[PDB]
């Protein structure tokens, strides 16, 4: 289950990032396995597309993630991220693969951010109309 992961936003500097946008995005460091940065990699619903920890410090602390959250029905990287945590009701959206890049784009001057569960090398045809809406 994706809801099994906890949430924590303590004063930690594992990743050299600014939290001024993180509190806006609601992403908190889950403590199901470790204390690494674990943003809520899920959409509006509780789809078990993989809510593992993010690449804290971009060089360690679970740099890779999981493709599913629940025990059964392992999903692929066709899910979406970033745009779920933002309104995205505009025509200018910044596209990126890394979750940290999406968080930084959210921290930018109002530029919307949209990403997939593994947008670094994910299939861009899974949600082509969603990206083409802008």
């Amino acid at each position: 289950p994706e809801d099994e992961a906890q949430l924590i936003k303590t004063m930690f500097q594992i990743t050299k990032v600014s939290n001024a946008t993180l509190k806006k995005f609601g992403v908190r460091l889950f403590k199901p396995t470790k204390s690494l940065v674990f943003p809520w990699f899920a959409g509006p619903d509780s789809s078990l597309k993989g809510l593992k920890l993010l690449s804290a410090q971009n060089t360690d602390t679970e740099k890779v993630t999981y493709n599913e959250a629940t025990v059964p029905k392992i999903s692929s990287y066709y899910n979406l991220f970033g745009l779920t945590l933002v309104g995205r009701m505009d025509s200018e959206v910044v596209l990126t693969g890394h979750e940290l890049d999406t968080l930084a784009v959210s921290q930018a001057t109002g530029l919307p951010s949209v990403a997939l569960p593994r947008g670094v090398s994910c299939l861009p045809p899974m949600l082509l109309p969603y990206l083409e809406q802008f």
